[PDB]
């Protein structure tokens, strides 16, 4: 039946009736499923494909969830949620009401930490053996921790400190070679006699082994599994493995765009989006600018960098899954006269807080901030919706804050900001833009807002994705006016006092937590400026939001075109039902 | 007349002028720098042993190498006594750490000499090497030499970094002060550790290890490391507290040491029960009775008030080093597996974990509880340190609840709740004292609940932990004035709040945290969302980094202090007496 071992495992007891030597078959049947699975559209096909056979030995050899098995990121991890309950829910994974894309604790039994963050694993699962010790217990910990990972900081201290307290513990490094776009660093500390690149951490080291091989790896893992204290099994793998196409290109088959199993054709997008807006616009700028200076974080391609990083080598770079690194290596360049723009996801900017705050903010050094995947991204739910930068970049005194309404507003914000003293931060959220011409560069007043409609009497402040809601609930509304809101550090103070002062009520809303964000900031002015109009608040509840559409997660949190004229009703516009 | 006993520095006032010494004269410069941070220090709370620590290669890095044009960067800072007095600021050594003076670590505003502007450890070589890249990227070749002291490499920035600064392969030194100290003794595996290499790994040159006191020996080497192609990691061994006998004996203590006479070693015994004692005996206590109990802490148990529960109950503390992010999701680990971990940690620091907060604790509303020292200005520290962002960073978090609380006897009512309630929960509390309280303290109270301390409506001023001290103050003979203890943050008392709001003619906010997004942001959220619209005052800290000064001294220029309040209830139309 194409499946005839699978089709009796419901869980890892299931498994453990397995032979060893059936278990390269599973492995097969595995393969299969996953591709199956994915080829429907945006799910992470490579990564799990290459982690199938450590994902069958450790579950083979341990029992969860008894004995805890911790993935790092946990995209990598489909095989994992086959073997455990889950075969059929794979169909909806990462829609809407059904099962995350990464491991999740509500989830299941099975599932040890909620990832999506890179380089928690190692972290996790000390905190896991110290707990099991003062219990009295005794089970396995296994961390499955991928090459990339291994480059951030929070892994690298961490098995420092494993080492120190020298637990039970097992750490298996998936070693591909490979990030997104494939890794860097000193290779973080495999490549490099041939003995133990992590002595000075006191771990015991095992390898590196061959990856693929099943039976190879239940072996090794039995007998390393009751040594005392910490080890790392070093693992080599393929990423994409048992999939040609996967094989030979890592870096697209990371996350494919609908294909056919049997030829590896996939569905072309023609999109154009923020991430190629900026590409554009820093690829065009440095071309004239000698002091512009990319570094993203793992990035390069998520964030429109692969031309950038081909026309101009020598002033782009790459430093890991190592966010930390990005801003303050950042913030030494412009210290010596250079304009660094960090390219950045807004969730992954979260891990740079205090690099913003102390190594950027206090002397107000020359750094650009790109910020994408602002607001709500979607399908990866809570750990990736880049929903708290207006709140948090807004309390670190001197860090600007703008939202382009458009590519040529983005521009306007990078010219500025690459010209200007001190931070400047400008978040846009994953979705599309127009394409301008090339040389399209306005000078904007930063801090300036923008009347885009006509109205006094309630009036709507939004930037970014918020302004499309804005002005789509405005479409026929005589009364009502919109502002493009497009600076939140400098709100546009004089506008603000001005509109405060005479409409009957005022609505902001943001594509961000509602928790000390633009709704607040608004709030502190009309304070300060003691004003006193109605005020809505709409934005993302203080409350997490699992994997949806970004356009469902708006529509239920208010903030969507529906949802503004809804709110503009209750405030006695008179609002159409409409044919 | 010169009648000093420093005729060496007498002559120094800068760089340049250090160069004219022969290098067979630098140990004696070596030894009137010594006497010199020792008499600068006597004064109180300085950095003595560090300092004294690392005076031999600070002066050997001077001697070869020449700031401005070549960038040395020190790690931290408080090591940096010597390069400040070799750079045209010995004079002033006087009032490091006082207003109006130069700042107690190194500081780019303040000279050309100083690379970076530090206080939070591990972000030396980081910026080196974004120096070295730009350099490069000019077209230049100057010198970057970092400092990075031994706990502070313990840092995943520092390491991180070492696996960029290998992987580029640019000439850089990187000088590894290993005194095998951190504040407390450093925290290992690569302490532990150390004709091999332990940074083989990362593609990094290796010297040493070297004797670090040997200025002559130092000067030696660097001038021939310094031109070779590559990363280099020197390894040097220093004493912690190098040249004064009993900070060498104790060099715990000696890192930032009180009053003090440098010829006996006798120091004014500081018998204050401040809020970390409060603390660590409430924590002691605590886990006595509860073994789920675990508290961890990034290399901070003496300042956390953790050493004597470190003793009592070793098998349930951690110090994870220089690396909150580790301390934090260590903590998620712990609470995933039915444990109660305590995350001990001073606000700024706990800045450097703000992610793992988010991520790694509250998407799963996961059983940490973090106290939350150094809350508010700490002052003497100056901007680096000042922990005024908490009440807007952790506010934004879901599920993340915040409490200050009035005094000892409720710093164990928060504690209580905590650790007995599902979900995170931060207690904060300022440098300073609360009276002592007896064993077994152990009050019941509400999460959540306001408490009305002084009555009348008219104008109410909501205050909690600090900012209520001076609420109370600013009150006292002024019968309209009423106080609420404002003891949580998150949740705000919906139904208190919106009683006073509806009632009183106009309220003040007052915190200890930024201006921005802070408890009075999150007041201002709150009536709008009930649809109040009475007049309040938002009194706090600046959108505006503080330089060093002393709390008082801060919160008078912030307008937070009893006067200040007072002034704005006069505003506000109340009766104050002149
Ligand atoms: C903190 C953080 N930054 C960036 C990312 C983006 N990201 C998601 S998966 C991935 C690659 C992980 O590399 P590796 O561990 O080698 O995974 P593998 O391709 O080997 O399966 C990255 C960089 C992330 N998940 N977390
Ligand atoms: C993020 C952060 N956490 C904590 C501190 C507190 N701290 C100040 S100095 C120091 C010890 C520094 O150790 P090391 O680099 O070995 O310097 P040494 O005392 O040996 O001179 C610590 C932990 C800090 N500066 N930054
Ligand atoms: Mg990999
Ligand atoms: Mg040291």
């Amino acid at each position: 039946s194409d499946t005839p071992l699978l089709d009796q495992i419901h869980g890892p007891k299931d498994l453990k009736r397995l032979s060893r030597e059936q278990l390269p078959a599973l492995t097969e049947e595995l393969r299969g499923e996953i591709v199956r699975v994915c080829s429907r559209g945006g799910l992470h096909l490579a990564s799990s494909l290459g982690a199938v056979d450590i994902i069958t030995a450790l579950h083979y050899v341990l029992d969860s969830p008894r004995d805890r098995i911790l993935f790092d990121v946990g995209h990598q991890a489909y095989a994992h949620k086959i073997l455990t309950g889950r075969r059929d829910q794979m169909a909806d994974i990462k829609k809407e009401g059904g099962i995350s894309g990464f491991t999740k604790v509500s989830e299941s039994e099975h599932d040890a930490i909620t990832v999506g963050h890179a380089s928690t694993s190692l972290t996790n699962a000390l905190g896991m053996a110290l707990a099991r010790d003062a219990q009295g217990k005794d089970f396995h910990v296994a961390a499955v921790i991928g090459d990339g990972s291994l480059t951030g900081g929070m892994a690298l201290a961490a098995l420092n400190t494993i080492g120190d307290m020298g637990r039970k513990m097992l750490i298996v490094l998936n070693d591909n070679e490979m990030s997104i776009s494939e890794n860097v660093g000193a290779m973080n500390k495999f490549m490099r006699a041939s003995v133990n690149p992590f002595a000075a951490m006191g771990v015991r080291y095992v390898g590196p082994v061959d990856g693929h091989n099943v039976q190879e790896l239940v072996w090794l893992l039995e007998r390393l599994v009751d040594l005392d204290g910490p080890t790392i099994l070093h693992i080599v793998t393929t990423k994409g493995k048992g999939l040609s196409y996967a094989e030979a290109d890592p870096i697209y088959w990371h996350g494919p765009a609908k294909f056919d199993p049997a030829t590896g054709e996939y569905v072309p997008s023609s999109a154009y989006s923020w991430s190629a807006a900026f590409g554009e616009a820093v690829t065009e700028w440095a071309k004239t600018d000698p002091r512009t200076f990319v570094v993203t974080p793992a990035m390069r391609e998520g964030s429109g960098l692969v031309e950038f990083s081909r026309v101009h080598p020598h002033r782009y770079l790459d430093v890991g899954i190592a966010e930390e690194v990005a801003v303050t290596t950042a913030a030494g360049m412009a210290l010596q006269g250079m304009r660094p723009v960090v390219a950045i996801y807004s969730t992954f900017l979260q891990r740079a807080y205090d690099q913003v705050l102390h190594d950027v903010a206090i002397e107000h050094l020359n750094v650009t901030f790109c910020i994408d995947r602002a607001g709500i991204v979607g399908a990866d739910g809570a750990t990736h919706n880049g929903v708290f930068d207006l709140s948090f970049l807004r309390s670190i005194p001197g860090v600007r804050i703008g939202l382009p309404k458009d590519a040529a507003e983005l521009r306007g914000m990078l010219k500025y900001a690459q010209t200007h003293d001190g931070p400047f931060a400008i978040r846009y959220p994953r979705g599309n833009t127009a394409q301008v011409p090339a040389g399209t560069w306005p000078d904007l007043k930063w801090g300036e807002w923008e009347r885009l409609k006509g109205g006094d009497d309630v009036v709507i402040l939004a930037g970014g994705k918020a302004l499309d809601y804005a002005l789509k609930a405005a479409e026929d509304l005589p009364g009502v006016g919109v502002v493009n809101a497009r600076f939140v550090k400098p709100l546009d103070e004089e506008m603000l006092r001005e509109v405060g002062g005479r409409a009957r009520a005022l609505i902001t809303v943001e594509d961000n937590t509602v928790v000390g964000g633009f709704g607040g900031a608004v709030l502190e002015a009309l304070n300060s400026m003691n004003l006193h109009p109605t005020v809505r608040v709409l934005g993302i509840p203080d409350e997490f939001q699992e994997h949806a559409t970004a356009e469902s997660v708006h529509a239920r949190a208010g903030i969507d075109a529906p949802a503004i004229r809804t709110v503009l009703a209750e405030l006695g516009v008179d609002v159409p039902i409409e044919v």
